[PDB]
């Protein structure tokens, strides 16, 4: 394959290794995304190696919520992605939309993540960073993730930023904060400053609106513990009675 192949369109965002564009094939008409990662600020950040993670990992990684690297190719300066494309967009843009989201979505979502991540650890692959701008939705309203590493302090969990050993659990750790910003609208640990994050972070200090229901605070609060060991197993939550009472 090659650029000529295609038919690109307006960006649909991002930045800093690559942008990515609507693109058309042009023999079949049918729509997709590509991303363009440049080689040289690739290999300033040495992730030359974490790219070629994510075309090994996709070769064998398929699940309905994580999207579909259809193939890769390169010209003399950039490196192209041909990714599925979610019609619905990002999650974070969703948030902004309806500033929060009800209970039976946010329990839908996290389902759907846990399902997702589940695959990924039952096949040794820890995700690094979800968050709402690495998450995206299909055209029945689905999650979807995007990336895995190549990979803000919010949603990084203690072990990280405290430089600690690290786990699958740092990836229900951030589900618990990506539960908690569905939900109230804002990300648990939010500050002005590095300083109050980090701190905020580090000693788990965060408290729920009125509105947030037992169950709801009950699932988070054992997502967020700081002991890893301590949080639950994505059987668990796919287990939890706030998640199996917002459910068909
Ligand atoms: C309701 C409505 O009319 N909408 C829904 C809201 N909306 C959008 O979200 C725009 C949008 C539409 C479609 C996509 N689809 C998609 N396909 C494949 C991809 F690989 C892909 N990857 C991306 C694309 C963009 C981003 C992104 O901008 N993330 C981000 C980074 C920093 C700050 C904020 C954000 Cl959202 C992240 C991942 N996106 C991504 C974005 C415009 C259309």
């Amino acid at each position: 394959w090659a650029l000529e192949d295609f038919e690109i369109g307006r960006p649909l965002g991002k930045g800093k290794f690559g942008n990515v564009y609507l693109a058309r094939e042009k023999q079949s008409k049918f729509i997709l995304a590509l991303k363009v990662l440049f080689k040289a600020q690739l290999e300033k950040a040495g992730v030359e190696h974490q790219l070629r993670r994510e075309v090994e990992i996709q070769s064998h990684l398929r699940h309905p919520n994580i999207l579909r690297l259809y193939g890769y190719f390169h010209d003399a300066t950039r490196v192209y992605l041909i990714l599925e494309y979610a019609p619905l967009g990002t999650v974070y843009r969703e948030l902004q939309k309806l500033s929060k989201f009800d209970e039976q979505r946010t329990a839908t979502y996290i389902t759907e993540l846990a399902n997702a991540l589940s695959y990924c650890h039952s096949k040794r692959v820890i995700h690094r960073d979800i968050k709402p701008e690495n998450l995206l939705l299909g055209s029945a309203g689905e999650l979807k993730i995007a990336d895995f590493g190549w990979s803000t302090l919010d949603y990084l969990p203690p072990e990280m930023i405290e430089g600690r050993m690290h786990d699958e659990k740092v990836d229900l750790w951030s589900l618990g904060v990506l539960c908690y910003e569905f939900l109230v609208g804002k990300p648990p640990f939010e500050a002005n400053t590095y300083q109050e994050t980090y701190k905020r972070i580090s000693r788990v200090e965060f408290t729920f609106p009125d509105f947030v229901t037992e169950g709801a605070r009950d699932l988070i609060s054992r997502l967020l513990k700081h002991n890893p060991s301590q949080r639950p197993m994505l059987r668990e939550v796919l287990e939890h009675p706030w998640i199996t009472a917002n459910s068909s």
